[PDB]
């Protein structure tokens, strides 16, 4: 591997750990303003996250080398409520979704087809992904004009994208 | 609750979400240098330190309090040895041991007594890490000064410690 | 199908079929030398490349096209040790994964989808061979500087990646 | 989604439901003249064809798009033989077969990774599409020179493909 | 058959034809405005109405005559408002009862009771089809005077008339 | 039942019973000219008329009517070939099929709905019959002018079941 | 073992994987000329003849000796059709014969009662391979005399010797 993939796939191993954080980080908000529902919610989906982070890791180390874990900021922050956190969500996700494109984008100008192929898992992943939090916001922006509403979304959000 | 056991819960749920990531990071170390086995068990056990973070993030959001997720200090080294790392893993869990005695007795003081029965679960916990990887560097100072000793205990490390 | 495609193809084809009866020779080598666990992991895997070929050789026929199969080179080789075979074994196996990286670079640079969308295959199984064949020079390098080393890597081998 | 692939894969879409719908008029083509087992085939493929359009209808609106279904020509044809007709599906897989490249290129060229992954589904499909009709095709030569010979085949396309 | 009754039959192929389409179509709608719930009823029913075309299908192949399937008007529609578009889908099947009825006396008038019998599964077809949609107009005006109701039968729509 | 509608039915209930007679006798000319596989199937629908028979002979003695067996016609014919003889039981369900017809016309026209209803089994049923017969003489047009394509038809034949 | 009966049963070998490959590439030129069934049969067989290949090298192993895999002929050639195919796989088929039987005499004369013991293994198969390549060539006399024939072998030859 060349080493300006081995550091991209490892920048992104990097960002999928971050983004496990933030949801975790996250689903406290949630629970600190009540919206228990919510709070399962990304509970979840900061494991799925580590879950995609190993899923780098390992590709690093199948491929000999060394993955590194760096400085990893807080994801502290204050949302004024839980429509916002949901789009800094989504925003996230789309984030995530633009540097797996770059990373598909280099391999194949260093025509590095191993890593190219690898990351087709994260391409449609984040299509799912992107599919998944934007639907949460359609459905805050649908049930989501009264105090009633936002928990009944929550009362969805508790078992959303466990039904296997 | 009071602000002074706020803050250091929050500082051990910080401790161990470190932890977790500690023995990920050495389970790379492991992989790239050939112990795969050492490498399975460090991965097991990076994801048992996240369920001892979350665990103190319940605790925090149970009590009212919004647990913070601070910057993470990065744990890349690039360690001598498997000697030199499970050294290293046996230091850093008689710390967190010496942590959890800090945050038992500060509880004791306050007469925070909730407190001090919810971290009797990380005393006893800590009892365990401290046999499990005390138990680790012997099997090393025995069998392995040679690369056909440190081939056995990697055997034995990739299915150390599996439930039944 | 351009004629470009259609000859490497076909070189790759022969090139697995090549694989195969390398694995089988070197095979071979291991019993006559006392390793039989390295052995029956090397028959075991001169199946799996005739599998390869055989893939190789359903895309041409489904294509409308006559694959040819060529002259085989002797695979014969007298090996100084196990180490220097599997060393061969790794070498060949970076050489085969350049020629698929190479077949998979033609197929975008002709537009032919269909192509390197059946390729993709072989790219994601070069990856495993990759893994595999790295995984068995690293246990060699640490625990078989001696006799009562080699002696339990060969243990490994005889049932080495053999599938649940 | 650039407007260029969303005009692109909406024209695509479109071009699967004609395809079905080709292929259910094709069904009464073969059951007025006796091909009881051709038309059963083509009734199941029409159904296939049909499965084809959702996909990529459902890509559309996963993307925030709103896919239009246009006005659809009248596929009816005279045919002068079964042998004919076949020819006519053939050369119309090739057709789907080409614009699918065409737009896997597209999306290559644009850099649309997320819609070059979705694509590999058709590319894919479309290699099995010719493999299909170019065997009935085969089989018509074949066997099928004769008024018997139309009989076995049509037997043989009863069942063939399996999805009743 | 008498050749009034063949177009008659053939033109209510088309028509339904044309309502798998339209729901197809309407699904978009849905799907766009963010009611994944009608959107997949519609989906599901687009479905039926592909079966309520092909047993007309059949019924003209089985009689001897050759089905034709003729140029499809564009479905594409604007609606104001979900209350609007399941108005729209209630006229529409009353259209195609009121189609069903003139078939229906047509086959009297003509004296082919073979066909006044097999239309009578449309009759009985078109008593639940009018039921079915109106309960869903009727669903609407009830709960959804307020977004907050909308959300409700959305969510009913999801399930309605599938499982078990 | 009006005296009219008695005697039709009952003209009715005989036509079948020499039907069941007549496809009896058509098997006996299967068999002595060596299609024993058309004469199964000759000898399964055979039993099928005579169940059709025995439903208007109970519709009789329900409605407190005594049905009267007729003396029926030998149906013994010395056919020119297994074509014609397929012919003639194609001809021969017309004839009943618009008998139905005239039966069904009878009884709408009487305002006899209970017979009417009764009768919509024999339509539907003889819709069944038309099929079946078709579906046989349009098999040995395709596949039946010579003696090798006459053995796959009998064979076909021999397990041709007449229900769904 | 004499070096005499190691270099003649190393040569067995080699030819026992050269008509593994030949009937491979014969199983090609059934598929490029439409022969799906008489190529599934090929396919087998090549597997079959590595199996003889295996049991040979095995014997070498195990009587402690080293395989020679020697360079392997392309098995390419041009065949007029699929009569004259089989007629060179059963002419082939008792090269294979005569060199076993070679074999069994060396090894009676120089007084090898363990590989003579050994290769009546494989003259008992090679009596049953004559007798299943021959039925071939005896199916295709019989059948084969027309091109509605050659579909019937061949569709005889895809289930062939797999009735296990
Ligand atoms: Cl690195
Ligand atoms: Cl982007
Ligand atoms: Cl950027
Ligand atoms: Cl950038
Ligand atoms: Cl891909
Ligand atoms: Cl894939
Ligand atoms: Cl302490
Ligand atoms: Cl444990
Ligand atoms: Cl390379
Ligand atoms: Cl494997
Ligand atoms: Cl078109
Ligand atoms: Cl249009
Ligand atoms: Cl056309
Ligand atoms: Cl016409
Ligand atoms: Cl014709
Ligand atoms: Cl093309
Ligand atoms: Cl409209
Ligand atoms: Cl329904
Ligand atoms: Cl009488
Ligand atoms: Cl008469
Ligand atoms: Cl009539
Ligand atoms: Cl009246
Ligand atoms: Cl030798
Ligand atoms: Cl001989
Ligand atoms: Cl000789
Ligand atoms: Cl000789
Ligand atoms: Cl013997
Ligand atoms: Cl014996
Ligand atoms: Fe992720
Ligand atoms: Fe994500
Ligand atoms: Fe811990
Ligand atoms: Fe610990
Ligand atoms: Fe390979
Ligand atoms: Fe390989
Ligand atoms: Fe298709
Ligand atoms: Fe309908
Ligand atoms: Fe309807
Ligand atoms: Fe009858
Ligand atoms: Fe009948
Ligand atoms: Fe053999
Ligand atoms: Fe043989
Ligand atoms: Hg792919
Ligand atoms: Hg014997
Ligand atoms: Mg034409």
């Amino acid at each position: 591997l060349k080493p300006e993939m081995i550091e991209k796939l490892n920048e992104q191993m990097n960002l999928e750990l971050y983004s496990s954080l933030l949801y975790q980080q996250m689903s406290a908000w949630c629970s600190y303003h009540t919206f228990e529902g919510a709070a399962a919610f990304l509970r979840r989906h900061a494991q799925e996250e580590m879950t995609h982070m190993q899923r780098l890791f390992d590709y690093l180390t199948d491929t000999g080398n060394l993955p590194r874990i760096n400085t990893v900021e807080s994801p502290f922050a204050e949302y004024s409520s839980l429509d916002e956190l949901f789009q800094e969500t989504y925003k996230h996700e789309q984030l995530i979704t633009q540097k797996i494109n770059e990373l598909a984008h280099a391999a194949m100008t260093n025509q590095d087809y191993p890593t190219f192929n690898f990351l087709q898992w994260y391409v449609s992943e984040q299509h799912e992904e992107e599919k998944l939090f934007k639907s949460i916001i359609d459905k805050l922006s649908l049930a989501g004009k009264s105090g009633e509403g936002l928990y009944f979304i929550d009362k969805e959000l508790s078992t959303l994208d466990t039904q296997n």
